[PDB]
């Protein structure tokens, strides 16, 4: 599928993108490079 997030670009802080599997892997994948 598309690689999109799902949240605000805002709420995916790289603090959320480095401690967060929740944030990493489903609300933030553009913005934390999962995808």
């Amino acid at each position: 599928r598309s690689c999109i997030d799902t949240i605000p670009k805002s709420r995916c802080t790289a603090f959320k993108c480095k401690h967060s599997m929740k944030y990493r892997l489903s609300f933030c994948r553009k913005t934390c490079g999962t995808c």
